[PDB]
């Protein structure tokens, strides 16, 4: 009896009922001791005996052991003990190895992270991705990981080591063909790493979630080619309540926060400090086998952002075969910052991106009906390169509502380069313009109309303080073509700018486009006393519908015209009064008025 | 001493202190045991031996038997473990019964469900509510529940049973006059049942709330009459971060993800696929008894669909003694479409719905102070059954600001049903009004305003495309009485339109009516060189407050009037300018204005 | 070995291996048992024998005891457990004592409470910090707390002690120093107490949360000099998805929920009921040694309250030598309202408040870049003492976006009092005024602009239904500066105005002022047949730069002219049609315009 006691089945001898309540399964000590299950249980060497873990230890293998044996139950969940740093020292084997992976994750098998797992010098110069769920080394032929969660207080550290070659990749957790898996809790941090975590493959996957993690220091060297902490690959899938911090130089430069590639996905409530870029909205058409070609319901929400380029970056884009499409897209109630630096020396910076594909294409895309609603932008008064919005390639549509943009440009694209195609571009005159940039705006337009053309388009200007150094509110080159838009600037803190909407090919004359702003115009009138007409002298408003004074008259014995319509010479004509006679000559600032 | 290990006594007689600590209590194995409970402490035959589950075992005496034992305690949490389906045989006996009940939750009891819990054929074709929380087959006559939690990885499966007969209720979890209970991370699927979750009875209850949960294909056949996903029947609770999805046709018609029916309630962060309708926020009177009969502090946020019919449905009603009243309403941050279908092949497709009751009544709601912002909406161009509003009963209040409606209608009611009386409807000009539908309007006003009466509102529409298959912007029928009101249609994208604004029944002329929209204009001079009058050929501007040009003038001669006001008869005048005598005649389009 | 086994190493002594598996380690119970800690480890007489908790026991030194030695191991999870009260009944020694401190936390060593933990009359009338995570009684010279989480399904109940003395402290959780430290799911109640939870100390710490806990009746006296719920003292930190309740009239007047006082923090998705305010937004120069003198990315987002003061309170102050700054606010998507009370019952109704400092001071303030949008706001019609803003210190800028307000004043500051010198307030068009206190404003203006100075402002006034008891829609005293601003009145609703809007000092002539509004203007014709002069009687139009009808022409022999301008001496002049001679008189309802 001594003997079986002390054996390893010696639990499976003591008898146990719970509570000692008389109708409660008579069970055994051992039975008990089986509902839970830990890392314990297999870190041990070849006679059975329990090895500590440590720098000089490789856990891989126990780790890998665990999660085999728990899966061959049917699953459960793991715990990685707190108060040990479970440290990992070699490459895992079979379907894994084509994806470097340490660890291969298997279905219903939880981790229960408490305690800290740390990378060894094994990997340093080396890629990897430390915890993968694809079972075969080509996605394609891979089965599915479901039901896996990883979870916990505890720490995935990447053990500071630098990227060896730009072309290795590192992760965290590939969750691979991922259904109703997800990450809670978790701090990723201190390496230089390609992702975190990525949820699905090439749109096959469904409810994948990341909530409540950390990710702290996850790009260190120049050597990193890109980083995205978050890659979301799969639909019905998303990121709520995390938070991302970067130190680095590098990762102002080259790091994203999250990727929403397939349709359902949404990021929400999250902090990010550091890093370049806040999300991209893309649908890649090589990525459009398990979900289909169409990335819908995107969904950008209540973020906090201090980033260095772009804060939403939106595209679309074509392979041989697949045509990528980007529709029904909402970012609202963001607060995003460009945060302290030098103009020019990160990624132009941006609320919103439309990003040219990665060969630089921007005749690829089809992005439509987005909006952007109800956010804050701020970028600091020196950062020339900031912008609202960077229009840089095609676009089928975006609206934006009831925003707060405080920045250098509105509307912006460089002039020379891409000449995009731009179609039912809204910008509400809710969207409040702030003054931060106010007098650094010399030989520039607010809004800088560089596209090849706009149709179907409204932008209303409404500024809340003056800046007499802008060009213009708006500007249109002779080369972008405008046609059935709306297009109006509201005079208030106009009255001193010299040009306020400028179509430098005059565009506003088009059939079709429906314009107002302010002017000032030199007019004379005829002799006679009594009602008199004022005509201007030039003879470049034959396309205004009507104009009307926004100017006092300083004069007694007349008055000029209230209002005025045109004639077909292109002067303006109006009737006003000479209490006296005399030919009059006045110079007063219009609204000029087009269909409007 | 053999015996008393071998005994169900025996972990009580192995001592164990923690960790070696000479401070720490000197126990008992089975003290530390007892510190967990799950399941197969109470899954045993009457002579102690443990049993297994399957689907020959029926859990549910086991299960009764766990509950009851804890929550004789004061409480603790039951494990339903991982690796096992639990199934479910036969109905509950007492209190339950009368709720159809299988599992009788109690106070301070949580399950923690690892494992599945899945329904064994015996309920084929029968009602049953899995987890019931009532203690009596009368709701009124129940005690209450508190502090009940059922979390974790774990799946309840109603075996895909179809419902017997319409008339049958079914339910995964009534938490019954719930007070702090909960369910977090479950998912519900494979049924053919009434809800999965309701919270509260008739207002009583508090702070309850699912989280996390999934619900999938809940809907199987046309038998089932109805279906909520969850019911929310106390004050203080809500739905965040779930995912709700059904494939059955019969849930385009049928189903709806959640019921906000008490005050300070919320759904958020949520996202639903395949379902008819999104949520219903309503004060029943039927339901007042517990928390009062208002519904204020209602709440539905940043929530992702795809639905076939409404997406938020507000009602208010009444009985022979209780009135009940909906105010205080937010609906932000949403991105709604209605999916892929025929045109009137499921409910009329909407994203706000003023539903008439139960029995079709219109004229009992009483619903004010909502606030609809921030919100995208789009419908597929062939569904001609797509309103940003259906406005089909008593209306006492609801404001529209900065959304963003791609659908057929914008306001829309159905002429010769209900005639609503309707109060303070205000569409901000900042709502924007997609393309989608452009070319498709033959017959159809944008905003068809199919009402009783309407005051104190405020419709500014504003276009940002153009629609010439359309009949009208807004229409109202000489049936409608209108007051107090706010009607304009911006000039952008509409020059070519026949009709704007129409009041059949020249109802713009109201005293307090405040309008302003385009429209075509003859004119007539008098002969007189210099300045001159131009008349208006018809009469039907006795209306007209002041009117402006909205076309250029062709000629150099002479030029018409920039603006015009009336006369007693009806007429348009202003005075133009002849620079030549001759009586001229002219087409022009105005902008006519009433009082603004 | 009978001996062995029935000793405290006996459970050290009985083998196991996990499920039989030969594979797994060949462990001993003990090491199982030893995997997790419960308060039943530590909760012993000096002899090892366990002692049962209960309201004559003082479990504070057993619970320390079991802190501290988790500690030593590196961390780990204590549980409290279920269906066991646990009162604490003594303060604690060493750093916390200085805090009057009951249990000191411990880094790496978190708290799963699912029992109740319960204070002993002990407590009563004196001061207390439950559990305190400075290791110094001066904070300055504190260590940090890191990696702390306490969490769990249970309790912590003040025991409904009042205050002793209005100087006193009390406190439930006091993270100190704390990095990635957090509060889920746990309940406060039944206390009068100065915070529940505090993160952070004068900006140390980062990466704390407090989410989904509820605050139940945590001020009960009018001994209690103040209170707030959350103090979030540390950025990176917030406040997600909780549930605040008070039942005290005291509470009405002086509790908030939460403090968010550094830089990038939140509160967010929360319900609020029976508090006096919902949130400060502040950066208190006393507090700027941990992160700096900036509070920015400050959110408060999609929160439900019933308030009886002020909703979000912003504000700044000094030091001798630190200067403290806010900037980068968001306020969107939160419904709220003032509850049921007499006029002045309460501190003064409001949604934003620009609070003085604690002296009283209004000069010290550098607030701007916030946007509030997309938020609802209700005071009933008793409520004199409600405003959208009361703006009562200095303001360096605030947007308003898309709101709706529905309360006595939008803007609003006592006259007399404070002179605020304003600078960048936005109010947007787009926010909706709702009707509630129509007829109650007497003698009131709804823009009450009660300040020294407004420059660069924008005041779009848009009423969405009649208010004729108001005295104007606006009002500048002759003291309020007035420049660089635009301030507009729509003519809807406001023909039978008397005033609509009112500058005491005639400031709208400003050369830098852009205005309109309605007025009634007293009009005079020359004789002469044909086109004729109109002017205005009065002569105190020398400001406008035109003005239009908004009235019709009864008249068949003549019409006065649609439009005007102005002449020197301040008389309106335009241009009518005398069909047939006389001199005319008329009184018109005209919309005033000011380089608009
Ligand atoms: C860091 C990051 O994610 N950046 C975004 C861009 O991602 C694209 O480049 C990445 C560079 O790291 C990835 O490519 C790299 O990895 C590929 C995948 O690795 C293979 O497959 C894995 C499943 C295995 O485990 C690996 O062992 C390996 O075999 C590799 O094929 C590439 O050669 C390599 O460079 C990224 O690839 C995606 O990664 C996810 C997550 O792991 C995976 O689920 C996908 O299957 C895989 N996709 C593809 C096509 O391989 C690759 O997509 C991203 O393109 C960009 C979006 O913005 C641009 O495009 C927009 C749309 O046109 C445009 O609007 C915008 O302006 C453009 O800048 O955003 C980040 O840069
Ligand atoms: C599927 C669903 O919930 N639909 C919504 C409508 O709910 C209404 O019909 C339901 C049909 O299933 C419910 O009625 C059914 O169930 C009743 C309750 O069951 C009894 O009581 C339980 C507590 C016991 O456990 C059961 O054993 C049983 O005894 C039963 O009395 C009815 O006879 C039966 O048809 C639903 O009833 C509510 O259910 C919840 C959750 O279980 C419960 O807490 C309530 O106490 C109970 N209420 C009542 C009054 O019984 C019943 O409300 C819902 O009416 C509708 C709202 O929209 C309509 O009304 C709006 C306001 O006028 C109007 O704006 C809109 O246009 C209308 O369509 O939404 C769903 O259809
Ligand atoms: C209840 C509450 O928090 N009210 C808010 C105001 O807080 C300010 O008053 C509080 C009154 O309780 C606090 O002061 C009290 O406590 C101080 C801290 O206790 C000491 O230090 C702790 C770390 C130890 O554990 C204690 O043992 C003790 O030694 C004490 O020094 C004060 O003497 C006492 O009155 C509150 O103090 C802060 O507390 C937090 C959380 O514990 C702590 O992290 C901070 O270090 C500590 N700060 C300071 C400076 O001591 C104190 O801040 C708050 O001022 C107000 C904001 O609105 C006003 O100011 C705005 C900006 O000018 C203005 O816009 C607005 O209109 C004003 O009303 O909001 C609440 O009233
Ligand atoms: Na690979
Ligand atoms: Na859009
Ligand atoms: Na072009
Ligand atoms: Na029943
Ligand atoms: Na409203
Ligand atoms: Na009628
Ligand atoms: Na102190
Ligand atoms: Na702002
Ligand atoms: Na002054």
């Amino acid at each position: 009896f001594r003997a079986i006691i002390e054996s390893p089945e010696g639990a499976g001898h003591v008898g146990y009922q719970y509570r000692r309540n008389t109708g409660s399964t008579m069970r055994m000590v051992s039975d008990v001791l089986d509902e839970r299950v830990s890392l314990w249980d297999f870190h041990c060497d070849p006679s059975g005996n329990v090895i500590q873990p440590g720098p000089n230890v490789d856990s891989r293998q126990y780790l890998q052991a665990a999660i085999d044996y728990v899966s061959s139950n049917g699953g459960g969940t793991i715990t990685i003990p707190a108060g040990y740093t479970w440290y990992l020292g070699s490459y895992g084997v079979g379907g894994i190895a084509g994806h470097s992976g340490i660890i291969q994750l298997r279905s219903n098998v939880n981790l229960n992270i408490e305690g800290r797992i740390h990378l060894s010098p094994f990997f340093d110069l080396k890629p990897f991705q430390v915890f993968v769920g694809f079972d075969n080394g080509d996605p394609a032929s891979s089965g599915n990981l479901e039901n896996c969660h990883i979870y916990g207080h505890g720490v995935v550290d990447f053990g500071g080591y630098e990227f060896g070659a730009s072309s290795q990749l590192r992760n965290g957790v590939a969750f691979g063909r991922s259904y109703n898996c997800s990450v809670t809790g978790i701090t990723f941090q201190n390496g230089d790493v390609t992702w975190a975590i990525t949820l699905g493959w090439n749109g096959y996957g469904s409810n994948c979630y990341v909530r409540k993690c950390r990710f702290i220091n996850l790009v260190n060297s120049s050597v990193n080619a890109n980083h995205s902490t978050v890659y979301v690959n799969c639909p019905y899938s998303g990121v709520e309540s995390c938070y991302f911090s970067m130190s680095s130089s590098f990762a102002r430069n080259i790091a994203c926060s999250v990727q929403l590639h397939q349709h359902d996905t949404f990021y929400r409530g999250s902090t990010v400090n550091g890093y370049c870029r806040g999300a991209y909205v893309v649908m890649h058409a090589a990525e459009a086998a398990g979900a289909g070609s169409y990335a819908y319901n995107m969904q950008v929400e209540n973020n906090i952002a201090v980033i260095y380029g772009q804060f939403v970056i939106l595209g679309s884009d074509v392979t041989a075969t697949v045509s990528g499409h980007l529709n029904d897209v909402i970012v609202s109630g963001n607060i995003v910052s460009i945060g302290e630096r030098a103009a020019f020396s990160a990624p132009f910076g941006a609320f919103i991106d439309i990003g040219p594909d990665n060969s630089g294409a921007s005749n690829v895309q089809d992005i439509q009906r987005v909006l952007v609603t109800g956010n804050s932008f701020y970028a600091p008064a020196n950062i020339t390169d900031s912008a609202a919005i960077t229009l840089r390639a095609n676009l089928n549509g975006c609206t934006f509502i009831a925003n707060n943009f405080d920045c250098r440009y509105m509307v912006y694209n460089a002039p020379g380069t891409t000449s995009p195609v731009v179609q039912n571009l809204v910008w509400d005159k809710s969207n409040v313009i702030g003054g931060t940039h106010a007098n650094q705006r010399a030989g520039q337009n607010l809004f800088d109309m560089q596209f090849a053309s706009v149709v179907n388009s409204t932008i209303e200007v409404q500024l809340s303080c003056e800046d007499l150094s802008m060009f213009s509110c708006i500007l249109f080159p002779a080369s972008c073509q405008l046609s059935y838009s709306k297009i109006t600037v509201d005079s208030a803190w106009t009255k001193s700018m010299s040009n306020t909407a400028v179509f430098e090919g005059n565009q506003q004359a088009g059939a079709n486009v429906y314009v107002s702003y302010p002017a000032t115009v030199n007019l004379t009138s005829y002799n006679t006393q009594g009602a008199v007409p004022f005509f201007s002298t030039d003879t470049n408003y034959a396309w205004v519908t009507s104009a009307y004074s926004l100017s006092i008259n300083e004069n007694l014995d007349f008055s000029p015209p209230a209002t005025y319509t045109n004639k077909a010479n292109g002067q303006l004509v109006g009737v006003g009064y000479n209490e006296i006679g005399g030919v009059r000559s006045v110079s007063v600032r219009l609204m000029l008025q087009r269909q409007v």
